[PDB]
């Protein structure tokens, strides 16, 4: 009724397609964003942590989109954003405005064939910008340019200055993100990481130490700025692919990447720890809830294992508002994860939040089988350990459990706390 025979599983799920490519691809980049998100040498692990539904596919070869105001003059408009930074005072659809003027300034080699949904990037050897991925629109609305006051500057920005302010308004996208209870350190290294980054050489000093946090603090929520997530997708997209002097940006939008799919990354991630493939891992999941999910997750044509695809940013450029990669979307999938993540002690699991539509005790017994089978055999193994014991978990497997939850310092509807709950209430 509940759990499904292993072999019924793979009966079930033999329509299936691009498991491993999409895993590896997926693994591969999510190591290579490290560099700019946990670049930074300080790890605590105890930090932040990241119904229908509308697949991203683009299906009539129309480039990502966004409108905005009258093209401005770019001296200007440095001098006016600047100004605003140095006061905390600035206006978001100044901000895009700028941002997208200043994509022309960003121009690289594109090193292979770029296409993705039909249309057709660049061609190898093809001079290259953030504007060739996505289409500006601007109608005749000239923005505001407001200057704050402190602006005393007469000459015009150099390039690199541009680079540099481009760089801090990008990285307030992250700086927004960054949301929960107790991350004040964790935000405030991470900026100081990145004023670090925008004033040494290819960047410039344009602002001094500490005027990011304090602008921050008056921009917490630009994260949902439609526009601006989009810059930053568009941005982060195109340093992907291009090698460029000013790559460094990423620091600041590289969390564009994967946006909502925390479900899929979740998998793909077990997958990787648990040293299986993708087709060998389904097997595990017996529970007749799972193979909904899967399907969802591998549904085709989204190009989940092209590499620099829209798909890597489809959130931010705006290709779906539904995710159906999202942890919510595969609840049971992501559930089943983490119960396995707390029954190995891993504190990433134990702090996540729980799906509480999608049956969560009911995946922390499978939790603890799978977490008893890969501490340290197969799957119709397992199965039968479960029917063996009716579908209960054993007194071990709580045990375990316990023994890592009742020590661990629980977040509000984390799995930690969930487990304290449930096995010891």
């Amino acid at each position: 009724k509940i759990f499904v025979n292993p072999s019924a599983i793979r009966a079930g799920l033999a329509d299936l397609e691009m498991a491993e490519e999409t895993v590896d691809l997926i693994n591969r980049n999510i190591e290579d964003n490290q560099a700019h998100l946990q670049g930074e040498p300080i790890e605590v692990d105890e930090l932040p942590e990241d119904y229908e539904y509308k697949y991203p596919a683009i299906k009539d070869l129309k480039k990502p989109c966004i409108t905005l105001g009258k093209a401005p003059d770019l001296n200007k408009a440095y001098k006016s954003v600047l100004s605003g930074m140095n006061a905390a005072k600035l206006d978001p659809d100044d901000v895009c405005s700028y941002l997208a003027a200043a994509m022309q300034f960003f121009e690289g080699t594109c090193p292979e064939d770029w296409t993705s949904y039909g249309i057709l990037i660049a061609r190898k050897g093809d001079k290259i910008t953030p504007n060739s991925l996505v289409e500006i629109k601007r109608n005749d609305v000239e923005g505001n340019w407001a200057l704050t006051g402190g602006m005393e500057m007469t000459r015009d920005p150099t390039v690199s200055e541009h680079a540099s302010l481009v760089g801090l308004l990008l990285s307030l996208y992250r700086l927004s993100k960054i949301s929960g209870q107790n991350t004040g350190n964790y935000k405030t290294n991470i900026a100081d990481r990145i004023e670090q980054i925008f004033e040494t050489a290819p960047f410039v000093k344009i602002v001094e130490h500490h005027t990011l946090m304090t602008t921050h603090k008056m921009c917490a929520n630009w994260s949902t700025i439609p526009n601006f997530r989009f810059l930053a997708g568009t941005y982060d997209m195109f340093f992907s692919r291009i090698e460029h002097l000013y790559s460094a940006i990423r620091v600041g939008t590289v969390v564009t990447a994967y946006e909502d799919c925390s479900g899929l990354v979740s998998f793909t991630g077990f997958i990787k720890q648990i040293n299986l493939t993708a087709r060998e891992a389904i097997l595990y999941f017996f529970h007749k809830n799972f193979e909904e999910e899967i399907r969802r997750m591998f549904e085709p044509g989204q190009e989940t294992a092209v590499p620099h695809s829209y798909f890597i940013h489809f959130r931010s450029l705006g290709l779906s508002g539904k995710s159906p990669y999202s942890s919510n979307a595969v609840g049971h999938v992501f559930n089943l994860i983490h119960f396995v993540g707390c029954y190995m002690g891993q504190i990433r699991s134990l702090n996540a939040t729980v799906i509480a539509a999608c049956a969560p005790h009911e995946m922390s017994v499978l939790g603890g089988y799978l977490g008893e089978e890969f501490f340290g055999r197969g799957p119709e193994a397992v199965y039968a350990r479960i029917m063996m014991n009716g579908g209960r978990l054993k007194r071990s497997h709580i045990r375990r459990y316990v023994s890592v939850s009742s020590n661990h310092q629980a977040r509000p509807n984390s799995f930690a706390e969930f487990l304290n709950k449930t096995y010891s209430s």
